[PDB]
């Protein structure tokens, strides 16, 4: 296959048990083939373990820059130049105001504060896009889009390689710390998936065939969503639910144990009930992070499918350049929108122990305006931490509402309540509204915290959130930004007439269908059996053709 | 379809379709239109809840009365008649000898307490027999083998009907306190699947087609196991692994659902660490546990295919009172076969807060020979609770042993221990040394107590014991059970040629497959798609055809 063709599955299927009948003609000859034998089987294994180690020490690596990053945006502790804000406190922390101007407090600290605030941001987004399009154009965006193509057997040849890995991971942690309205999940997906695509070509089971490979890319998109979140058994139905479809019973266990290894390993890096009357605000959230959804879905790719038809499109890094200063300049003054979303996310999950209302209510349209702008841009922009932000600030929002209203009228019968947990409740509606995902996402929540209490809200509001985000049309983020780029992805009355063109290497098993026969069962051929391209005869004869292409073009 | 007919999947799909374009084709015309169709897809979701609501009230009141049953084998509370001996205690409780002779102990009371055992046991297996073989023969054996072949395309008609489902619970509670080494975990899944079926006639779109209540049936299958053990979790992975091979993405979460209902309903009826030196003990039971499932999936199989080749087969009635009557003389002296054989398991998975091991041992070998001749007779025979008694008697023998060799001779740098734990490796290795699973079998021990400290020991014995029951042959007891019976089961270098026969309704679209094509494809596109029979062409000549019977034929 050239670049850019999509696989043909059967032949690949053929190939993989040619090769088992070699291996097993010598199999039992010498005690050196089995051990050899078992050695292959143990050579899967040992793929889905390494990439889970290094999807693990890759995560946990991009979570300790970036927070130091992050830090260093807006200070410098004197003491040791390796810690974060939040780390050498465990006098000894001075901002550059103080580092440069002397004092604390004063409009001058304040100025100085806030331009080397901006200037910082701006350095860092402008490394970011630098090192991407120079280096590794492959590495912007989520990227999970283009791996759900790849495991549904497209080649895109050096998405998933040694250069985009290094330049996600450098660019990821610089474009976090540029205080961006993005994150590191996702692209901790493809990041998974681009060190189980490297750790592939170590093994001649899956260096010489294409099947083989996807399903370790099934299990590297696992073990990625687990460093993601935490979540193993979130990772394994995150693999299961979006981002494959093809779970043969073993591609399961092995993005279990990738997702299980890699989750503990990013471990080891280190260096209240509620009642009864919450779930009308709890599905109110639901609500929300569907409209978000649906919203951002319409607007990103507006915007996207914008940048590729106008002036944008040959000019990526004054995007990037410009993105991270209107961030920069607009994000600083409020101080919910300095910190970062993560420590945002930690902030208002939390429980304590006017303003605020009014300042969370700008930093959530301030985020929903600059991640519909930002995801896209040509830096590693994952979509999950910046979806969770906003569902947390909308779900506190609400709490703080609930509150206020419940102690100003608690003689309602109603009443006679914790606010992190509307955090959670609007957190998982806006994920599950925007990538279209019910229970992936509702057990990587209860994963994330470990509570059975809050399944009931979680679920309710990230069911909700996907029937409101459904009325908008089905296609979620990550599948409606391969309709965009038109990636020949199969999604998982005519004939074959209406979709049929014209209007030592024969293959001797060409897989042919009638000309009376319904189009929905050919799809369902290219679907089940993932066909290339299938002659169609009429009466037995060499008639005419069909490809994923016509099937496609039929469905655009 | 006739009885015993193999389905053709495609045309299942093909009427699936035509009923989703008739119904969408009145959806958007009025309200009431809509309505039916969120009430067609919520009408799946019933029927995934009535079956997991069903399966549970149905294990939990065979549970209750099987328990009443088994006490009321050995004397009677005077107090209330609708307690057993561990409920009425909660001079009370008078068994049988001091009902009649008047006194406790002695050699009259002993005789006539045995007297009464034995013939308590012979009724209710009598009972068993003559209901199942009367009014539903199709309620015998462990039903998980045709299960597995109803799933995978086959019509049996009444195996999972009514009179199925009401002669297995009577006769299941029968047999179960008849002290046959039998259990009501399988038969569980059975008659979850009976649920689900007999729910499938509620509603229109599962009543007229047959993907869609196989769909059920998985669904069912889930709920049965969660009952079976209360595991949902493990009661999904046990149809993911065993009882389907066709999960597309929706049959899981409905598992999910139908298997936590299931659990639930059961719960609302109801009227230490290890030391890293125990692996050796933990894998050597996961042996054991192998050389168990290999030695009964031979050994039970011959004799069911022996009951098939004599004069047992017409004499099932005979078999059943002689195998109650041998059980319960032999069962009665020990005092642990003599308990219900669950009583059994909840004591040798508990921790106590010479004689020992003699009695353990007898109780093991026991069980040993009457379950391989029990398994099988007509009466509904599960096989996950005897397989767990005699894993649970190895377990704890071997950590009785650890216990006398460690006090002994602590003195070995070895250990310089809890029974229960090895218990529960036994009983995990020998329940999946048979059934020959490895992550399901793990994950229901895991939730059967929910620590966590215990995954190592279990997945250590668990898989080993599979790898050392895969050495003796590949196929488990439940499908080694349709290669006896013969269903046309397709699990999950040659050509068409060597395997083609011979050697408004007019079906429009039949799949052709050209005679040089690899029998390996024509295997896998039959799996793929469940093909019933596959026109054979040579330069689109009607040359030949194939059916899943030729195949089968050609595997045999
Ligand atoms: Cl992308
Ligand atoms: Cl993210
Ligand atoms: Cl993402
Ligand atoms: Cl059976
Ligand atoms: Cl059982
Ligand atoms: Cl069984």
């Amino acid at each position: 296959y050239d670049d850019f063709h999509t696989i043909d599955w059967v032949r690949e299927k053929c190939k993989d048990r040619e090769r088992h009948r070699r291996i097993n003609s010598k199999k039992k000859e010498s005690a050196w083939e089995m051990t050899k034998s078992l050695y292959d089987a143990w050579s899967g294994w040992l793929v889905v373990t390494l990439t889970g180690l290094a999807s693990g020490a890759l995560a946990g690596l991009i979570d300790i820059a970036a927070d130091w990053m992050t830090d260093l945006k807006e200070g410098i502790c004197l003491s040791a130049l390796w810690y974060n804000h939040e780390q050498c406190c465990w006098p000894q922390w001075k901002t550059w105001a103080e580092l440069i101007i002397g004092q604390a407090e004063g409009p001058g600290s304040y100025i100085m504060n806030y331009i080397m605030y901006i200037f910082w941001a701006l350095s860092f987004a402008f490394l970011a896009v630098s090192l991407v399009k120079v280096f590794a154009p492959y590495a912007c965006g989520s990227g999970i889009p283009e791996i759900k193509t790849i495991l549904s057997g497209f080649i895109i040849r050096g998405y998933l390689g040694k250069w985009t890995l290094m330049i996600k991971t450098i660019t990821l942690v610089l474009a976090v710390a540029s205080g961006l309205s993005l994150g590191k999940e996702g692209p901790l997906v493809h990041v998974a998936c681009c060190c189980g695509n490297i750790f592939s070509y170590l093994f001649p089971k899956y260096s010489t065939n294409e099947a083989k490979k996807r399903e370790v890319l099934s299990a590297a998109s696992a073990a990625g969503v687990s460093v993601a979140f935490g979540a193993p058994i979130g990772g394994v139905l995150f693999s299961l639910e979006e981002v494959s479809y093809y779970f043969p019973l073993k591609t399961l266990w092995r993005s279990f144990f990738a997702a299980l290894v890699a989750a503990f390993v990013l471990r080891s890096i280190n260096p209240t009930p509620w009642y009864l009357f919450e779930l009308f605000p709890f599905i109110l959230l639901g609500v929300f992070g569907g409209l978000w959804g649906a919203f951002f879905i319409r607007a990103n790719i507006a915007w996207c499918r914008r940048r590729k038809s106008t002036k944008f499109g040959k000019y990526p890094v004054l995007e990037v350049i410009i993105v991270a200063a209107i961030t920069a300049v607009i994000a600083f003054p409020n101080p919910y929108t300095r910190l970062n979303t993560s420590e945002l996310i930690k902030e208002l999950f939390t429980d304590c122990g006017y303003s605020a209302i009014w300042q969370l209510c700008l930093a959530l349209i301030f985020k929903i305006i600059m991640t519909v702008f930002t995801f896209g841009i040509k830096v590693p922009s994952g979509l999950f931490i910046p979806s969770m932000a906003i569902g947390a600030i909308a779900g506190r929002i609400v709490g703080i509402a609930v509150e206020q209203l419940a102690y100003y009228h608690h003689d309602w019968f109603i009443f006679k309540i914790t606010p992190g947990l509307y955090a959670m409740v609007g957190a998982a509606a806006c994920l599950g509204g925007v990538t279209r995902m019910t229970v992936s996402l509702v057990v990587i929540v209860f994963e994330l915290t470990g509570g059975l209490e809050y399944i009931v809200p979680l679920m309710a509001a990230v069911m909700t959130s996907k029937w409101v985000g459904d009325a908008f049309g089905r296609e979620g983020i990550y599948e409606a930004h391969i309709r965009l780029n038109g990636y020949p992805f199969l999604d998982a009355t005519t004939l074959a007439a209406d979709v049929m063109r014209p209007r030592s290497i024969l293959d001797m098993s060409p897989f042919t269908v009638t000309d009376h026969t319904p189009m929905e069962i050919v799809v369902d051929i290219f679907r089940k059996l993932g066909l290339r391209q299938c002659l169609v005869t009429h009466n037995g004869r060499l008639l005419g053709i069909i490809t994923k292409k016509d099937i496609l073009r039929h469905m655009a």
